[PDB]
């Protein structure tokens, strides 16, 4: 949600909406304004926690602007096919690999 908080990684109602009304607009708009697979669909394969129903978008976020390092990040905004803000996710204890949630996700 509207501030969000990845573990340490703090992100404010700023940050949050950067980043979600960024894929909002370029994910399915008529681009990809993206590195290559972010923004991209939300994979399927160890389907995390999401509200609402989907399919998503990811975004990896960074403390301070969009389009970023995607894999590493290990902090990553993902929104709903539209522009619903579906929560965050973030590899910050994952051993580069176990995705934990953010903002009251687990």
């Amino acid at each position: 949600q509207s501030a969000t908080t990845c573990g340490s990684t703090n992100y404010s109602a700023s940050q949050v909406r950067a980043a979600a009304n960024a894929a909002c607009q370029y994910y399915q708009n008529d681009d990809t304004a993206g590195s290559s697979t972010y923004p991209h669909t939300y994979n399927n394969y160890e389907g995390f926690d999401f509200p609402v129903d989907g399919p998503y978008q990811e975004f990896p976020i960074k403390s301070g602007g969009v389009y970023t390092g995607g894999s590493p990040g290990a902090d990553r905004v993902v929104i709903n096919t539209n522009c619903e803000y579906a929560g965050a996710i973030t590899h910050t204890g994952a051993s580069g690999n176990n995705f934990v949630g953010c903002s009251g996700t687990n």
